[PDB]
């Protein structure tokens, strides 16, 4: 907690919601609050909700831990659609990508609970990452097949114990880990390198329901600064002007 950045975190009872204090997040769309959780959508159809951090993040090296809960009463496979976690240029704009805008700038981590793709080769729920410069559209009907950078299957729905995600970004390495099995352990999901993201973007979370639904709750988001060396050469460039992109190792 020494490196907890409170201004980039969402922690109960949620600052400024139930008091005269100033809030640290904007609550948008279907989102509602209780003293115990932020609920982005209820288990009802055609909802879109988001939360957006007030201040841009200027940390070069960070790790976000998200305590979330996806749960509902839909029978068999009749539930959806999932949660998106954002580190993006823009904030507050609703849209078709789990409740937030398409053609975004920055990083998305999708926790997709419904296979829209009739010819999918993936097992759901499926957690994936996407990096965008404004040009790409998330093809919702194909579960973002064409724009997936990396991903993993993850059993996070309707669990009897707390479920957590970690997203770590430092020196181009993007790692996503899960804690879904009540083992107090981070299990790898995604670990990739060559990911270029600027400082000055906003953390956000969103969720959407369509003809299928689920409760999509965020209990906390805790952002930690990683103490990572950058040389005077590395430090001098303007990190706010980095264009979101990915460098790829050749075959
Ligand atoms: O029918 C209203 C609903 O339509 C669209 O959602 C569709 C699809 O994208 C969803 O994955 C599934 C499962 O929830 O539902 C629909 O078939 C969207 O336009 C959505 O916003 C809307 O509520
Ligand atoms: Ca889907
Ligand atoms: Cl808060
Ligand atoms: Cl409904
Ligand atoms: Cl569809
Ligand atoms: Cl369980
Ligand atoms: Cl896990």
């Amino acid at each position: 907690s020494e490196h907890l950045k409170r201004e980039h975190s969402l922690i109960k009872p949620y600052q400024g919601v139930g008091s005269s204090s100033m809030p640290l997040w904007d609550f948008q769309g279907s989102t509602i609050l209780t003293s115990q959780y932020v609920r982005l959508t209820p288990d009802e159809r055609s909802k879109e909700g988001s939360i957006w951090n007030h201040q841009p993040c200027f940390l070069k090296d960070w790790e976000m831990h998200v305590h979330f809960k996806v749960h509902g009463t839909g029978k068999k496979n009749l539930h959806g659609d999932g949660i998106a976690l954002w580190y993006t240029r823009d904030r507050l704009v609703p849209g078709p990508v789990f409740g937030s805008k398409d053609n975004f700038h920055g990083l998305a981590i999708f926790l997709d609970t419904y296979p829209n793709d009739e010819t999918t080769e993936r097992v759901f729920p499926y957690i994936s990452v996407m990096v965008n410069n404004g040009s790409l559209s998330y093809d919702h009907s194909k579960d973002g097949r064409w724009t997936e950078l990396a991903g993993c299957t993850a059993d996070f729905r309707n669990r009897d114990h707390d479920t957590f995600l970690a997203v770590r970004y430092s020196r181009g390495r993007l790692t996503v880990m899960t804690d879904l099995e009540d083992k107090n352990e981070w299990k790898n999901c995604i670990d990739i390198t060559g990911v270029r993201l600027p400082t000055g973007y906003y953390f956000g979370a969103s969720a959407g329901t369509g003809d299928l639904s689920d409760n999509h709750d965020i209990i906390s988001m805790k952002l930690f600064q990683l103490m990572v060396e950058h040389t005077p050469d590395e430090e001098n460039i303007d990190w706010t002007k980095i264009e979101p992109s990915v460098n790829f190792l050749k075959s």
